[PDB]
């Protein structure tokens, strides 16, 4: 069975600076591929490297970029042209249309209308094959563009081969960073020139300069095909040559089938049925986007063993390494999805995280490819602990624990988002104050407290001294330090203990990150009952949640000085202040379950799934963020969500399809049967798990893994009695 047919790599490409609809590019690649490949419509250096509304492609580009904000590294490109050998990125460009383009995850084709050239590419994990179909012409060429900021190129005509390295990056690399590439053509050069800062130099073989390039050329008959085998490495030219063997001598068709098989292997772990074509495309496009980041950053030595260039200390070292993800996004449900469906893959990643700590002194929070200053929190603790508690255990648990502890009492001197900014105040006062020059203080506080609960869980598990366990149990409860009875919301607190004024729940940024108090107050993943206890009890809590949907999207943007696209995105959706692209609020709707009204979660979750995700080029409602926003739909369409990674629980929502079958790596399968599901029947009337009544608002990891059948009776009427009982409630720390 094929699932790739439903994957649209263009979903999210119709995005602008002012309004994101995903901010993605078409990542042509193997799952978690070390090297991605994309058509490039944007000018070199532009974070918007492919936009759906662009008229012209100016190259096909090796990319590692996780987002337009973080931008790129290890990047070079190739572009076929006819006529005059031109290097200029604008002059060599070509009109195309999407009806002349075929984008799949394993294969990409496009007709370059101004050169009368067809380009096809099929990647492997670290390499890629190009096939250019040229017209009849005496002057056909291929441009290789190593990008600027210091690059290298060398044409080796005796081998029909061009090699080089690129260094242009966006920070977070060691001084010695290079991406080494090699390109072999199957047609001999008749024309050769290197390029040095815009200057065409015929028969000069070699450049070391700010912006190196090459152009090779030959004569072509009508429809003549020319193949270019390409690979790169972060280690050496010699390792690049080894990575080339991924291609063997396979042609385009062979590699397309191998890539298609690789994707079907992981896509096929979740089979959905009884939906419409929009829902199949959204679902699988989302699952595809959830299996890309963080990318492998390791390579195979002569003995088939993992080695990697360290983006942290620039040495080449043994073992696994991954990068290009920000945990502030991906701790919520992206990594949890791997612990559920692809634990053998997260095992590699977790080993990589150990190596990151050994090589840099800290666990990463945002990495691209080394430590990068972006977002907030210490959510690596969630990543690490959720995996461990789910049976994804690193070899060296002693080092893992020391790493976590180190992170609670240090901040990276160079990257303020690595480790814990403000730990000093936080350990002493139980919160990061509002008036000590540390922005996004409330957001850091709330996530630190959750992170500290995750540490608490591991400590209790590992049988650390009571003194230690107690300390993190206490810190876990630190979120209350920022709760304001007067507003019933979280609120910046000054260093002297007074709450900040004037206070406005509608002010974005400042105390919070990417949102306002209305977005961030719900960030008590590990103790929602505790929050409910603060907000006046469960009826008052539901009232507060209900009002998020009902309050006009007015905002105060003064902290940014402009309507950043996240704000705009909130306003246009007509869902009050519920901004689904806003990560901190993505679990919020599931909180209805904890206050005993799961029918409201069922209602709103279905609104979000039906309205905030579409299958087209403008498919998301905000930034996709390396799998987080897509994985949100994968879990939600299945009917549940890891509200609190670190527990074994998924909190119930409402399933989107009539049937879903999970194929676990342990060889068990789980069918989720909801035969009466429809556009109207989005309420859960009743549920059973392998014959037994199931009125609880959560499913357990260990139960799902035993496989079997969950049956869900769907209905157009809410069941006001189901799931209202204390024994029905998911985990809350204060009830432990
Ligand atoms: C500099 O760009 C960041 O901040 C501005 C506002 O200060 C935002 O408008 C912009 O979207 C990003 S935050 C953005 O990117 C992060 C890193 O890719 C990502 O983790 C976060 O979820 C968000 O999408
Ligand atoms: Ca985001």
């Amino acid at each position: 069975k094929d699932w790739t047919q439903y994957v649209n790599p263009l979903m999210g490409s119709q995005s602008t600076f002012e309004l994101s609809t995903g901010n993605t590019y078409p990542a042509i690649a193997r799952p978690w591929g070390m090297n991605f490949w994309t058509p490039q419509t944007g000018k070199m250096g532009d974070g918007w490297q492919y936009t759906y509304t662009a008229n012209k492609i100016r190259g096909f580009k090796q990319t590692h970029q996780p987002s337009p904000w973080i931008n790129d590294y290890g990047q070079f490109s190739i572009m076929p042209i006819v006529g005059q050998p031109v290097f200029d990125e604008e002059k060599r460009a070509s009109w195309f249309a999407h009806k002349g383009e075929v984008a799949t995850p394993y294969y990409y084709k496009v007709y370059l209308a101004e050169h009368d050239i067809v380009t096809e590419m099929t990647p492997t994990e670290r390499a890629v094959l190009f096939r250019f179909t040229f017209p009849e012409n005496d002057h056909s060429y291929v441009v290789v563009d190593a990008f600027d900021k210091g690059s290298y190129i060398k044409i080796i005509p005796e081998e029909n081969k061009i090699i080089g390295y690129t260094t242009r990056n966006s920070g977070g690399v060691p001084e010695n960073f290079k991406n080494y590439f090699i390109i072999e053509f199957d047609k001999p050069f008749t024309y050769k020139a290197t390029v040095e800062n815009g200057n065409l130099q015929e028969n000069v073989a070699e450049q070391t300069t700010d912006h190196a390039g090459a152009i090779i050329g030959f004569k072509t008959r009508k429809g003549e095909q020319v193949n270019a085998r390409i690979a790169s490495s972060f280690i050496s030219f010699e390792q690049a040559a080894a990575n080339m063997n991924e291609l063997g001598k396979d042609n385009i068709e062979q590699l397309a089938q191998k890539g298609k098989d690789a994707w079907n292997q992981v896509l096929g772990k979740i089979e959905v049925e009884g939906g419409n074509l929009d829902q199949y495309r959204t679902f699988y496009s989302c699952l595809y986007r959830s299996l890309l980041f963080p990318r492998k950053f390791y390579e195979l030595d002569a003995n088939g063993q993992p080695i990697h260039y360290s983006p942290y200390n620039g040495q080449v070292l043994p073992g696994y390494m991954f990068t290009d993800t920000g945990f502030w996004d991906t701790f919520r449900c992206l990594f949890p999805l791997l612990n559920l469906m692809y634990p053998s893959v997260n095992k590699e990643m977790q080993e990589g995280l150990i190596n990151t700590y050994l090589e840099s002194g800290f666990f990463p929070e945002w990495a691209s490819p080394g430590h990068r200053g972006c977002m907030v929190g210490n959510n690596s603790a969630s990543i690490l602990v959720d995996a461990y508690m789910k049976g994804v255990k690193v070899d060296d648990i002693k080092t893992l624990y020391e790493g976590l502890i180190h992170g609670t009492e240090n901040v990276h001197p160079e990257v303020s988002s690595t480790g814990r900014l403000g730990y000093e105040y936080y350990n002493k006062l139980g919160y990061v104050p509002y008036d000590v020059k540390i922005n996004e203080n409330a957001a850091r506080t709330l996530e630190y407290a959750y992170d500290d609960w995750c540490i608490y869980r591991l400590a209790k598990e590992l049988k650390r001294p009571k003194k230690e366990i107690s300390l993190f149990a206490k810190r876990a409860m630190n979120y209350k330090n920022l709760f304001d009875k007067e507003s019933k919301l979280m609120r910046g607190r000054n260093e002297d203990g007074t709450f900040q004024s004037p206070f406005s729940p509608l002010k974005w940024g400042d105390a919070f990150t990417e949102g306002n108090s209305w977005h961030y107050t719900w960030s008590v993943f590990h103790d929602p009952q505790g929050l409910i206890d603060l907000m006046g009890g469960k009826e008052m809590f539901v009232t507060m949640m209900d009002s998020v949907f009902a309050v006009p999207p007015i905002f105060d943007d003064s902290y940014y000085g402009q309507v950043i696209h996240e704000i705009r995105e909130m306003t246009v959706m007509n869902m009050g202040n519920y901004a689904h692209g806003n990560q901190p609020i993505q679990h919020m709707i599931y909180l209805y379950d904890y206050a005993g009204q799961p029918w409201k979660a069922q209602y709103w979750l279905r609104q979000v799934m039906d309205r905030m995700y579409t299958p087209g080029p403008d498919g998301y409602c905000g930034d996709e963020d390396n799998g987080q926003t897509s994985a949100w739909y994968v879990f939600s369409a299945l009917g549940f969500y890891p509200v609190c990674p670190g527990t074994d629980e998924y909190v119930m929502g409402t399933p989107l399809f009539k049937k879903a079958t999970l194929h676990f790596e342990n060889g068990n399968s789980l069918v989720i049967d909801a035969p009466n599901n429809s556009t109207e029947n989005f309420y859960i009337d009743s549920m059973s798990f392998n014959g037994a009544d199931h009125t609880k608002n959560y499913l357990r990891h260990e139960d799902l893994f035993k496989g079997g059948t969950i049956k869900v009776d769907m209905s157009n009427r809410p069941n006001l009695n189901r799931g209202t009982k204390e024994e029905d409630m998911p985990y809350s720390f204060s009830k432990e």
